[PDB]
C-alpha cells in the first residue's frame, strides 16, 4: 500500500491524493507537520531531500515531485478508471501542455497569493497586500487565456477530464475560499462552470471530506 | 518540417532545439524578437497566448510549454536516437521527478539570477545584487542535493542521459558563463563532471555553434 507523506490540508499532497482516488489506488496518509517545520529536519530530508511534501513510498519505490507522482500513477493504472493522460501522443502532449501551464503560469501566482493572504497570517505575519495586488492583476490575464480555451474545449486538454484539470483542484479551492478571490473564477463564465464541474467529482469530494473542506 | 519559434540564444527555445537535435528531428527556427517585445503583440499571441517562447508548429499540430514539447518529441521519436524518457514506468518516473526538480527548485532560482545579472543590464536597468545574493544562497542548497544524487548515479535520473539532464543545459550555461556563477558547479565535483559531460554532447555543441556560445 502506497504511503503518501504530508498534511491532508496541503495543496501538493492533495494533488497526489486526488490522482490516487481517481485511479482507485489504496493509500495510507502519513501527516508531516509543516506548521512545526518537520519537513526540514533530518528524518524527513532522507525521504524528500529538498524538505518539501509530498513524497510517496510504494514498496521499495520512492518518488517525489507531485506532478511526477500523478503522471506515474496515471500510467501505472492507465487501464483502470478515468483516462487521465490522453490516448494519442498529441492528446498526451496537450495534457502535458496544460500541466505545464498549471505548474508555472497559474501556480506561481496562486501560491504567492495564498502564501501572503492565508499562510503568513497564521504564523503572525502580515501579508504584503500591495504585492498580492500585483499577483491578482497578473492572474486575471492568465485566467483570460483559460476562459478563451474553455470557450473552445470542455476541459483544458480536450473534451474529457485529465491530469491537466485535476492538477488545478487543490490550489484553486484555496484561491476561491480562504484567499477570498472567488471573483477570479466567478467573473469568467466558462471557467466558473469548469470549476463547479471538476470540484464536484466524487474523488475530490471524498478528499475534501477527509481534509475538512 | 517542425517550426520552432524564439531566439536561438534564449533558454526555453534552446531546451526544445536540444531535444530535436538529439532525436534527429529536422526543424526551421523562426526568430521572435524578445528584445523588442514581439512576443507580446497580437500576431504572436495567436501562437502562444501567454506571450512567451517557444511554440512549435508541426503540420497542423501546435504545442507550447518547452517541457511539454520535449516530452512530445522524445515520445514521438522514442525508437530513434537516445532513449531520453526511460523504459520502465519507474525509470520514466525518475526522469519526470528530475524534470520537476529542474523546472521549479533549480530554474526558479537560475532564471531569477540570470534576469537580474544578465537581462536587466542589457536594457539599462541595474540588477538587485542583494536579491541575487539571496538566490545564490538558496541555489547552493539546491545544488548540494544534486551533488549527493550524482555521487550515487552517473546522471540525474539513472545511469544514462535523459530529458532530465537535457533540460538543464540552456540555463546552466548562462549561470556559469554570463552570470559569473561558475563556482556553483565547479565547487561540486560530481556536478562539475556531469556538466562537462552533458555540455560536450555533439547535439549541444551544434546548437551552441548556431547560437554563438
Ligand atoms: O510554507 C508553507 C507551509 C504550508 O503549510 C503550505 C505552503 C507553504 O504552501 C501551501 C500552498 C498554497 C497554495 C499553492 O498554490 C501551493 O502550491 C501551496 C500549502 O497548501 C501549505
Ligand atoms: O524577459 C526575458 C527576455 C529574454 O530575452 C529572456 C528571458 C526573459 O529569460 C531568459 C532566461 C534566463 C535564464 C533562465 O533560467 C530562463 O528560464 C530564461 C531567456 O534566455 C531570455
Ligand atoms: N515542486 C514540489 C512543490 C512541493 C511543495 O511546495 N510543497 C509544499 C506543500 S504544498 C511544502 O512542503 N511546503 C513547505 C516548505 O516548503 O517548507 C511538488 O510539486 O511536489
Ligand atoms: N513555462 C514556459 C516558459 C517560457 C518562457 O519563459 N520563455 C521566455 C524565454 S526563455 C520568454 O518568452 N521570455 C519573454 C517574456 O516572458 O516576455 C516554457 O517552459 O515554455
Ligand atoms: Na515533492
Ligand atoms: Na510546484
Ligand atoms: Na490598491
Ligand atoms: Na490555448
Ligand atoms: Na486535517
Ligand atoms: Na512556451
Ligand atoms: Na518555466
Ligand atoms: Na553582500
Ligand atoms: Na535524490
Ligand atoms: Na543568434
Amino acid at each position: 500500500v502506497v504511503k503518501v507523506y504530508g498534511p491532508a490540508v496541503a495543496v501538493c499532497p492533495q494533488r497526489v491524493m486526488a490522482c490516487l482516488l481517481e485511479k482507485g489506488v489504496e493509500f495510507d496518509l502519513v501527516h508531516v507537520d509543516l506548521d512545526s517545520g518537520e519537513q526540514k529536519l533530518p528524518e524527513f530530508l532522507l525521504k524528500q531531500p529538498f524538505g518539501q511534501v509530498p513524497v510517496v513510498e510504494d514498496g521499495d519505490f520512492k518518488l517525489f515531485e507531485s506532478r511526477a507522482i500523478i503522471r506515474y500513477y496515471a500510467a501505472k493504472y492507465e487501464d483502470r478508471g478515468p483516462n487521465l493522460l490522453g490516448n494519442t501522443l498529441e492528446e498526451k502532449a496537450l495534457v502535458d501542455q496544460w500541466l505545464e501551464i498549471e505548474a508555472h503560469n497559474f501556480n506561481d501566482l496562486v501560491f504567492n497569493i495564498v502564501f501572503q493572504v492565508v499562510i503568513l497570517p497564521r504564523i503572525g505575519q502580515q501579508g504584503d497586500s500591495e504585492l498580492v495586488r500585483t499577483y491578482e492583476e497578473k492572474l486575471e490575464k492568465v485566467l483570460d487565456v483559460y476562459e478563451k480555451r474553455l470557450s473552445k474545449s470542455k476541459y483544458l486538454a480536450g473534451d474529457s477530464f485529465t491530469l491537466a484539470d485535476l492538477s488545478h483542484l487543490p490550489a484553486t479551492r484555496y484561491l476561491v475560499n480562504e484567499a477570498g478571490l472567488g471573483h477570479l473564477v466567478k467573473d469568467r463564465k466558462k471557467l466558473n462552470a469548469w470549476w463547479e464541474d471538476i470540484s464536484s467529482r466524487p474523488a475530490w469530494k471524498k478528499l475534501m471530506n477527509l481534509a475538512g473542506f
